[PDB]
């Protein structure tokens, strides 16, 4: 049995109740921003690569009102979130910028306020609710950053592009959460359309909408319900390793390298740098091919490319873990499954599986029964991006 | 020189004021939908071809409220909307549907009601305001259709994708305006983003958002302020010729016919038929080449393709007119202009001109001086598509 995904009207109702209770009046404003699953194109976004994510119906909802006093007052019901559930801080000023602190969850909101490009931004009271499982690799943090950005636009309209908004949320993640992410998770939370995955070119920031609206195809998300500590620590190590191979080959990024130059340059780089760069160069090519394949309705070829994405992440990039590998092999053993692999950063989180709609009940019975741990499952249709909810 | 383009805040305040006066109270709901200019890819959309439009900062805004009485009550403030500018009608039933009638402007709204796919749709009171010049060839009608659709979604949510919404609006234009249009104008009004052109594959309905992020480059729109009576009568005639020469070549559409194949099948079709298909088949190739030139940043190559497109429309497709031709030749004579061409259906309306921002003032003086009639100008940037506006 797959996990009932609370609809937007439900998260919003919980967010109003906690707000009405907390601040003594109805919130004036509200927004939603989703999480995301990457179908293929892992560890390519900070390498100016290609990724193929879709937005989920798992989302973050902000409700709030402007204040007159220049303070920010937050409450989150998110029961994963670190204590306290409440936090207040002053707006940043010419005299004093905000700094990351405790609790961790509020760093995502502080960062987006700090880099919000439009002025004058008023103080606000807000409640944050989320159905995105925290640390589960479905971009909880990007959903919060983008929900915050969308809210701030209701207080104080911005004048730039949708990429610029993604880059603000990215800057918040870099400076306030110490996590040097690529643009994928912010971009998909912002640009997602119902019935479509997004081919994102992280060099040009061109995006292509790729239909998934075929009723006999299902995308299954399996949460391992594990997050090894490597998760936080090893991400910035892989990024600097890639940047060092590009610099050693005289390339602005690995986007500009192909496997043949890399083969030929292999004595300019560590054995390990070589293997990371070979994952990225291949995964860029796989994502381009997967996108054409999906557009063609060729799921088996999409499925092959997903499994080769997994192997490359497990062996060359080394960002899988026993739990993800076990979930992937288990899913591949099931008839009707085109392919399976880890999605997001790795070291835990979720696999994504493409399978026959009709094969999905058997798939969950098998994977759960064939998992050492306790899996969770989401049956996911491609959702819209961030939007305003008119209260 | 350039006509001022009201911002959404100012259109809302005008619409609220008209709504308060007309219906006795503040409206509850608001939406906006933009007009468009086609950069290249003219008369290809109904040939399952490629188009490269951008949304404009010219837009239509509906404000309104649900009713209990199953009546629709409309008022428009739009400059040359035909009389009456206010009317009331009951919602359609399965028993009886709406029909196109007087006035012409309300036909766009009636059509979208009739074909709106979700139920139950309540009655409503709405005011319609627009900065898109009625019949100026910037898709005033698509902006009204998409604004109406977006407004009905606030009364009664739909559950299809964005593409289906464009098709409902297309069907309203076919049945209620008698205009057998392609998908371009509805698609761009829905899916436009600030700082992006939209590459639409009208065969697959795949779309790519292509960034316009060179502030040295500008797009000048020149309204001829002329509409010949050919524009009504002659559009369905060109569409019919395209269909005949496709059947006559045993192809599903002219999208399936390569230029070199067409050029060697001169004897299968009428000389006229042949010239129509040569425009269409060539324009599909020019559109792909123009996208690649945008992505490369080659605005000189983009400009030359714009001029080939104009010549093709003028001589092969015969949908230009003396005023458009004078305005194009006038623009190309100005230093800093990469290219110029008629945009939209033809037989009047606007040219689009790609130029150095710094040259726009000289262009507007040279073009007006060298134009037999009275030119209007817009310097529009790529705008956002259809939105909800929270009152
Ligand atoms: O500490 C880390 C490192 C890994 C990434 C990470 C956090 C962290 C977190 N995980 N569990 C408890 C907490 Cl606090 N918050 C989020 N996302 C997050 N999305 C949220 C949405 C609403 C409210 C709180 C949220 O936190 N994401
Ligand atoms: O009669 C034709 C044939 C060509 C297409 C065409 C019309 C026609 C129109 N042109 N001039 C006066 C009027 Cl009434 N209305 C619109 N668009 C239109 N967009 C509108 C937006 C808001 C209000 C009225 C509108 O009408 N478009
Ligand atoms: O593809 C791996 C993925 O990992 C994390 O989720 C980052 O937030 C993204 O930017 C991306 O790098
Ligand atoms: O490209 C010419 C253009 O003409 C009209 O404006 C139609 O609305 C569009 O569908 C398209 O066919
Ligand atoms: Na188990
Ligand atoms: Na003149």
């Amino acid at each position: 049995a797959a996990l009932r995904q609370p609809q937007v009207a439900e998260l919003l109702a919980e967010a109003r109740r906690a707000f009405r209770e907390e601040f003594g009046a109805e919130p004036e404003l509200a927004v939603s921003a989703p999480g995301r699953v990457n179908l293929i194109g892992e560890h390519t976004d900070y390498n100016q690569g290609l990724v193929l994510p879709m937005a989920l119906e798992l989302m973050t909802v902000l409700v709030g009102s402007p204040r007159k006093d220049g303070l920010v007052s937050l409450l989150t019901t998110s029961e994963g979130a670190d204590e306290p559930q409440r936090l207040q801080f002053p707006l940043p000023t010419a005299q004093r910028s905000l700094e990351p602190g405790t609790p961790r969850w509020a760093n995502y909101v502080k960062g987006v306020i700090q880099y919000y490009p439009a002025a004058p931004l008023p103080g606000f009271s807000a409640v944050v609710v989320s159905s995105v499982p925290l640390g589960g690799g479905l971009s909880s943090s990007a959903s919060l950053e983008v929900a915050t950005y969308t809210f701030l636009q209701q207080l104080c309209p911005d004048s730039g592009t949708i990429a610029a908004r993604a880059q603000v949320c990215q800057q918040a993640e870099h400076s306030f959460a110490g996590m040097p992410c690529g643009i994928m998770d912010q971009f998909i939370s912002l640009m997602g359309q119902k019935g479509h995955a997004l081919l994102i070119d992280c060099r040009s920031l061109e995006t292509s909408l790729v239909p998934l609206s075929d009723p006999k195809l299902a995308v299954l998300i399996t949460n391992s319900n594990v997050r090894h500590s490597l998760a936080s620590s090893e991400y910035p190590v892989r990024r600097r390793q890639c940047e060092e191979v590009a610099r050693a080959l005289g390339a602005a990024s690995l986007r500009e390298v192909q496997l043949e130059e890399l083969e030929a340059a292999r004595d300019l780089v560590s054995k390990e740098g070589f293997r990371r760069a070979r994952h990225v160069v291949g995964e860029i090519r796989r994502t381009a091919q997967a996108a054409a394949a999906l557009r063609r309705g060729d799921y088996r070829a999409f499925g092959r490319l997903m499994v080769e994405s997994h192997r490359s992440l497990r062996d060359d990039y080394e960002v899988s873990c026993p739990e993800l590998d076990q979930l992937v092999e288990a899913a591949l053993a099931v008839p009707g499954v085109y392919g399976s692999r880890m999605t997001g950063g790795g070291f835990g989180g979720c696999t994504v599986t493409l399978l026959e709609a009709s094969a999905a009940p058997h798939a969950m019975r098998h994977i759960q029964e064939h998992y050492g741990g306790t899996a969770t499952f989401y049956l996911s249709q491609a959702a819209d991006g961030a939007k305003v909810l008119c209260l």
